[PDB]
């Protein structure tokens, strides 16, 4: 309450009561000293030097200075050298490679300045290029991606705090712009004081990582009323502090273009000016750095949080059109929906009835309901008590609301928003920007699109920090950097495989299985043993066997057409690997073999599944990981019916799996010039995105110890140069992968009553995944043996095939 900001303007360490505050957040708290506006928010004469001000006598009342002592004081207007000393604007200088940091004496490391822009959609870089010369120079001279993928939901606070932490929102806890925490019994909103409480904010953001390791860094937050020109001048003044006091990491935040984009839509004619204004702010920063002789010293990152889509009030779905009992729910509305019971601890609120009432009710329905554990695993949006059990994924360009009165406000509801964001993070309009410029970034370099979760590790590298544990894959963005301080290495294999031979006679098994395999030589007798010993393994295991990164007991099983790693604990393969060439032939399962399952004489009865359990379980059927349809010969096809290739499958899911195996695998082999497929089960009953231990499994095949997978994955690899076949590729690889939910119905697919050709591939595309997602869910490590660099393989493992257009 009481005291003064004299000598304290934008102080870096925040003070507690009794003392009032003078730091860059005091306005948000209504806790600034009474003279903060007078001393710290000077506006007199605006932000630019003019010719008549050059060499003026210093007037301490001015916003910034054009007096001769201003460089020494560190408080010149940013254009001072241009107007008063014949210098050129940074933007007017030619791009010149920054091979080494060119820093003043006393600089122990290149500072990092993070320039974050709210709502800056990726395509602004092309579509607004004529009005953003400073930004276009950073982009073309530095390192840029064509776009950067935000996290879900594609909202401001979840994405900004992901930038700062390298964590998914479910881990850092900022799961939306609005949230309710049922343990706190409290709500977080963009406006208000509740968000000030540290209890909402988990993980370890960069400013804390830096400070713990002796690198000075304040928080990245800004009070909204502090104008942009003053934020830039404040950063430039901090950069003028003595070496022992000066931060090494800085954050500028702009509320634009998002603020205007909501009002005018992403490409409204009103959007040109906010793009020009952000560009001018970038120019002020670069000119100011150039004055301080820091423009070839500092690393600058120009980064957005999310993009912006066209969304209008008339494109609103109302839950009151679907639910008779809409007053029994609370909805977090908008470009996503989150539903919970209106009254806490209510015994007779049924999420299953709500889901049903919201499922495929109108043909053009513009949202889909999910239990959060059923959302695509790529969204990583479930493991937090602030995420409601019922989630509505809203179509791009749409909103969901509970009742019409929520949207059309009195008198009679006019709209007055035309843009919004928050949709699925694969949606093109939600993609945002990344540019890195400075001595540590590459020169004039384009990099592929990547996810914002990866940036925290890079920012730690840029500062010489060890990153806190996060969801980036450290090394996957080494290709952005001229000088890398991190050398990634493969995780050590924890469990070594057994390689069993023929150890059991047929009569030792009592599995209740049958197969018509007795029917029908010395030439093909040796060839069989060779195949069982691994003679075709270099064809079907193209990138080495996967490493198992936890303690377990498993066997490598070789066959003519496929190899597998068979878990004696889970009684099924952890992975099955097989290559299908462009020329491969699809065949049927012969009539006489429809219900064939065969004991595997390499694997004990005690470590085998059994057909009786499947007969008895009236809900559960089975399928096979290596598909019998893709056998190389009628004789090799018998290997596909081994009990060691069988996995539990609901009949509903078998429709999906059989279409993938019979139709799609061969299609991809045709289109990609062969594919290598690795398939397997995933168990994630606690929806944490991580491999379950055996004591976490909640469902088994009835009367057995056969665990039921929650999902089934495949990783489908080929040669990036598709003129070379998958099995003879000399260069970089191409991958697409999926994690399909193992569900007892196809309620997710509204067209599922149609032939699989009309709906299965759409479902698979929705559940596209990165190899890294499968690695977390399985405890396996892939691509152990390739001819490619490890950094390149880490980039491959973070790739997501999105299926969007351009
Ligand atoms: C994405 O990356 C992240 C980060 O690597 C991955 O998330 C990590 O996942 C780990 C495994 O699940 C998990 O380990 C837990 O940790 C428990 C301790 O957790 C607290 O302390 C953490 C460390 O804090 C310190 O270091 C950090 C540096 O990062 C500093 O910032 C801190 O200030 C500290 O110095 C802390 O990060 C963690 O934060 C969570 O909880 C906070 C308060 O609720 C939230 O504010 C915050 O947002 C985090 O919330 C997330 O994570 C929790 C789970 O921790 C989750 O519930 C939330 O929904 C949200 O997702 C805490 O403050 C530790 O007790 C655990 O050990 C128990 O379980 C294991 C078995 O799983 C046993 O081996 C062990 O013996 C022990 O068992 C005993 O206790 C059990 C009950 O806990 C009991 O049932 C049992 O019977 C036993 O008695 C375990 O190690 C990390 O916490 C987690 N980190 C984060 C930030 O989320 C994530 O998995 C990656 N995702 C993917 C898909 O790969
Ligand atoms: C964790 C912690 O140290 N806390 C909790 C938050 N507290 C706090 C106190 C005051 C504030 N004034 C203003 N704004 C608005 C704002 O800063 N924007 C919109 C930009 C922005 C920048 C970086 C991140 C990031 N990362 C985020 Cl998400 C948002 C606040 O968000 C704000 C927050 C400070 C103490
Ligand atoms: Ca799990
Ligand atoms: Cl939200
Ligand atoms: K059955
Ligand atoms: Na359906």
């Amino acid at each position: 309450t009481s005291g003064s900001c004299k000598g304290r303007c934008f102080e870096l360490q925040e003070v507690g009561p009794p003392d009032c505050r003078c730091d860059n957040l005091c306005k948000s708290y209504s806790s600034c000293c009474h003279d903060f506006d007078e001393l710290c928010l000077k506006t007199a004469r605006g932000w630019e030097c003019t010719k008549d001000r050059c060499g003026e006598v210093r007037n301490e009342e001015n916003a910034c200075h054009c007096s001769e002592d201003c460089l020494s004081r560190g408080d010149c207007c940013t254009n001072y050298q241009v107007v008063c000393k014949g210098e050129s604007h940074w933007v007017d200088d030619d791009c010149e490679e920054i091979k080494v940091p060119e820093c003043p004496a006393g600089f122990v490391r290149p500072p990092l300045i993070i320039f974050s822009v709210d709502g800056f959609r990726a395509s602004y870089m092309k579509k607004g290029s004529k009005v953003m010369p400073n930004i276009e120079k950073l982009r073309s001279c530095g390192t840029h991606a064509p776009y950067m993928r935000p996290v879900y939901p594609t909202k401001t606070f979840p994405n900004l705090y992901t930038l700062a932490t390298g964590l998914y929102p479910e881990s850092h806890g900022i799961v939306g712009n609005s949230m309710y925490d049922p343990v706190f019994d409290a709500s977080f909103h963009l406006r208000g004081r509740e968000k000030f409480n540290h209890r909402w904010w988990g993980g370890q953001p960069l400013w804390i990582t830096a400070t713990k390791q002796g690198v000075r860094a304040g928080t990245f937050f800004w009070s909204v009323s502090i104008p942009h020109e003053r934020r830039i001048l404040t950063i430039l003044q901090w950069l003028s502090l003595p070496d022992n006091e000066r931060p090494s990491v800085y954050a500028f935040y702009s509320e634009q273009p998002d603020f205007s984009g909501h009002k005018y839509g992403p490409f409204g004619p009103e959007m040109t000016n906010p793009l020009r204004e952000i560009d001018k702010t970038v120019g002020q920063l670069m000119d100011g750095l150039k004055q301080l002789r820091l423009h070839r010293c500092v690393n600058v990152i120009f980064v957005g949080d999310h993009g912006m889509e066209d969304v209008t009030c008339d494109r609103t779905e109302f839950l009151s059109n679907y639910l008779t009992n809409v007053d029994d729910i609370t909805l977090v509305p908008g470009t996503l929906g989150r539903i919970r019971a209106k009254s806490i601890n209510n015994s007779k609120y049924d999420p299953k009835t709500i889901i049903a009432a919201l499922t495929c009710k109108k043909p053009d329905q513009h949202f889909k309901p999910y239990m959060k554990q059923h959302l695509p695993k790529r969204l990583h949006y479930a493991n937090n008590r602030r995420i409601e059990d019922i989630h509505l994924l809203v179509d791009r360009r749409w909103h969901v609301a509970r009742k019409p009165l929520d949207v059309y406000k009195k008198p009679s509801g006019k709209c007055f928003f035309q843009g919004d964001h928050g949709f699925d993070n694969k949606v093109n309009s939600m993609q945002t920007v990344f540019v890195g410029y400075g001595p540590t970034f590459k020169y004039r370099t384009k990099v592929p699109p990547f996810e914002n979760i990866e940036l925290y590790n890079v920012m730690c590298d840029l500062l010489g920090l060890k990153p806190a544990p996060n969801n980036g894959t450290h090394g996957s963005l080494n290709h952005l950097l001229r000088t890398n301080t991190f050398r990634p290495t493969m995780p050590d294999e924890v469990s070594r495989p057994n390689y069993p031979g023929i150890m059991y006679l047929q009569s030792e098994f009592d599995l209740g299985c049958t197969c018509d395999d007795k029917v029908e030589n010395k030439l093909e007798e040796l060839n069989k043993r060779l195949h069982t010993k691994g003679s075709t393994k270099e064809r079907h295991l193209l990138y080495g066997r996967p490493a198992v990164l936890y303690r377990t007991s498993y066997d490598i099983l070789y066959h003519t057409d496929f190899e597998s790693g068979y878990s004696e604990i889970f009684l099924m393969p952890l992975w099955t690997s097989y290559t299908i060439s462009k020329q491969a032939e699809v065949s049927s399962i012969p009539e006489h073999l429809t219900n064939c399952v065969r004991p595997d004489v390499r694997v004990s009865p005690g470590f085998s599944q059994n057909c009786l359990a499947y007969k008895n379980d009236k809900q559960m059927s089975y399928g096979f990981l290596f598909p019998p349809y893709l056998s190389s010969s009628p004789e090799a096809k018998y290997d596909a019916f081994l009990v060691t290739n069988m996995v539990p499958m609901y009949p509903a899911f078998k429709r999906v799996w059989a279409y993938f195996q019979r139709v799609l695998v061969k299609k991809y082999a045709s289109e990609r010039n062969g594919v290598n497929v690795i398939s397997g089960p995933i168990f994630d009953y606690n929806y944490d995105g991580l491999r379950d231990t055996e004591d976490e499994i909640k469902q088994y095949v009835e009367g057995s110890s056969i665990p039921v997978p929650t999902h089934y994955y495949s990783i489908i690899t080929s040669c990036l140069d598709f003129t070379q076949p998958a099995d003879k590729c000399d260069g970089p690889l191409s991958v697409s992968s999926f994690i399909l939910p193992h569900r007892p119905d196809n309620d997710e697919s509204c067209n599922s009553s149609e032939d699989e050709s009309k709906w299965v591939e759409e479902l698979m595309k929705m559940h596209t995944a990165r190899v890294r997602d499968i690695e977390h869910l399985t405890g396996l490590d892939f691509y152990r043996k390739t001819s490619r660099s490890y950094s390149e393989i880490l980039t491959l493992k973070t790739y997501l095939h999105t299926y969007e257009s351009e």
